[PDB]
């Protein structure tokens, strides 16, 4: 549900939340406000509170003292089923009980704020179907809410948008009788699943929130503008809060048998959109939007047979390195490739380096991958190995990924029935995430023009559904929007 993230909250504020409406077990998480992938774990236990720090620098949410995980909610979820790991640095142990819930409807994706009665009406008007609804401050009264909700069959004749007041008493919030709620999360989840009924006979039905995240790729520029009063960081924790949905299962990457195979122990792969090998099991996902993806992990180097694996199989001929083999004085991805101009086996494999094209943000790799046994099952793999990427955040300007991606884009297209492009960094997930969704956008935009419709958000949370915690951090989320809106530019421009 993810109710104990607390987007704007001090840490003194939530020490005292802790402390007033908590008990020992009582949990929430926070972010830093001024430092972003900064987050903070505040638990209480024996009377006072325990802080436990998080960063996410683009891979991963890294705990201080504890493991790396995806996602937050998969951060809170490993650690109330599995108890003992969060300890407290000098032995003692950290319980997680009871989610201290938060009130701020910020984050919420049909909570609309300081939103005019006009407005709302006109885009609901335009945007609306049935069932989709807002919640805006009051034109009125300060302090209270109006929910606008669309009903009919999708105008000309029968459809209608009702207004119903929101009514904040002492903190309690209502729709002028019945139960009074503590939060408006709580009021528009009462009314989502008991919806309210006219007097005549018309089922004000919450169904989904009004969409305000698809724009005309076009217009890019302009809503690049307005998420930089802010815009870009309300924007992506409202993404954040829908990852409690994504809590699929990973029952495979967990088993014993397969723990050595993950290079990050809690960061696996979704049952349902793992690759299978023909033992069977890889840190990769299939990611679908004639062009699939094939996001993994850096190869260990108990993985390296493995990997190439999942490259005949799947009959990859394309793939795209996002990482060093070394960054930040730690390994991120074993060398599976061999030497220019070598032969070497990799088990039941066989992968000849053809021939190294330097580039100035990347090296590309001509590789001749082959069975042993089979005679003749040569194809050639492309390893594109992006080496500009900093070890911290993002690039400052696109250009460089926007070519490499241009040109890996052209390679896939040349190569007849060639199968997914693998994408891997270290994690898979951060800088994995942002590369794909960045292709998934633009493949959109060089297909049906440039005054097609793109949603950053829904495109993301729908590669979210097929592997944990694609795209990191706000940086990446940031970079994204750059990387397009610099694309729309260099077509229009031409
Ligand atoms: C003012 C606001 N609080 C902040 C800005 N707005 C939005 C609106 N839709 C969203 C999404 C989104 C879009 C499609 C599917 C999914 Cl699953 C999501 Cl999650 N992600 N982020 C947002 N932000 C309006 C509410």
């Amino acid at each position: 549900s993810r109710r104990w993230f607390h987007p704007n909250i001090t840490g003194v504020e939530a020490e005292n939340l802790l402390l007033t409406r908590g008990v020992d077990g009582s949990f929430l998480a926070r972010p830093s406000k001024s430092n972003p992938g900064d987050f903070t774990l505040s638990v209480r236990r024996n009377g006072a509170v325990t802080h436990i720090k998080i960063q996410n620098t683009g891979d991963y949410y890294d705990l201080y003292g504890g493991e790396k995980f995806a996602t937050l909610a998969e951060l809170v979820q490993y650690y109330m089923e599995h108890h003992g790991q969060l300890k407290e640095k000098n032995g003692d142990v950290i319980e997680l009980k009871y989610p201290l819930n938060c009130a701020d409807p910020t984050s919420e994706r049909w909570f609309h704020g300081h939103l005019s009665g006009k407005e709302a009406e006109k885009l609901l008007t335009e945007k609306g179907k049935h069932g989709s609804f807002l919640v805006r401050e009051s034109q009125s009264h300060p302090g209270d809410f109006v929910l606008s909700v669309r009903t009919g069959d999708d105008n000309d004749g029968k459809s209608k948008v009702t207004h119903v007041m929101i009514r904040c008493q002492e903190l309690k919030y209502d729709v002028g009788g019945g139960e009074r709620f503590d939060s408006l999360t709580d009021l528009v989840e009462h009314y989502k699943k008991n919806p309210m009924v006219e007097t005549l006979g018309t089922v004000l039905q919450l169904k989904q929130p009004l969409n305000t995240t698809r724009i005309n790729a076009a217009e890019i520029e302009s809503r690049v503008r307005e998420l930089s009063k802010q815009g870009f960081w309300e924007e992506f924790e409202t993404l954040q809060q829908q990852e409690c949905k994504l809590l699929y299962s990973r029952k495979e990457g967990q088993r014993q048998e397969n723990k050595n195979k993950n290079r990050y122990k809690n960061i696996l792969p979704f049952d349902h959109t793992r690759v299978v090998l023909h033992s069977d099991y890889i840190n990769a996902n299939i990611i679908m939007p004639k062009k699939s993806y094939i996001a993994t992990q850096g190869c260990l180097q108990n993985t390296v047979n493995d990997f190439w694996r999942m490259v005949f199989q799947e009959n990859s001929r394309v793939i795209v390195m996002t990482t060093k083999e070394v960054e930040r004085g730690k390994s991120k991805c074993v060398k599976y490739w061999p030497d220019e101009y070598a032969l070497k086996e990799y088990g039941v494999m066989r992968v000849r380096n053809v021939k190294e094209s330097a580039a100035h943000d990347y090296t590309l790799r001509e590789l001749k991958l082959s069975k042993v046994g089979q005679g003749n099952t040569e194809r050639t793999v492309w390893q594109y190995h992006f080496r500009t990427w900093p070890d911290h955040g993002v690039p400052s300007d696109p250009g460089g990924v926007l070519d490499f991606l241009e040109e890996v884009h052209h390679k896939q297209e040349s190569i007849m029935d060639a199968g997914p492009v693998v994408v891997h960094c270290s994690a898979g997930i951060g800088r994995t995430g942002t590369f794909i969704v960045i292709d998934i956008l633009i493949d959109i935009i060089r297909e049906k023009g440039v005054d097609c419709d793109i949603d950053v958000p829904k495109t993301i949370q729908m590669v979210r559904s097929q592997r944990s915690g694609m795209v990191q951090t706000e940086a990446q989320y940031r970079f994204i929007y750059m990387a397009v809106q610099h694309y729309i530019e260099t077509l229009q421009r031409r």
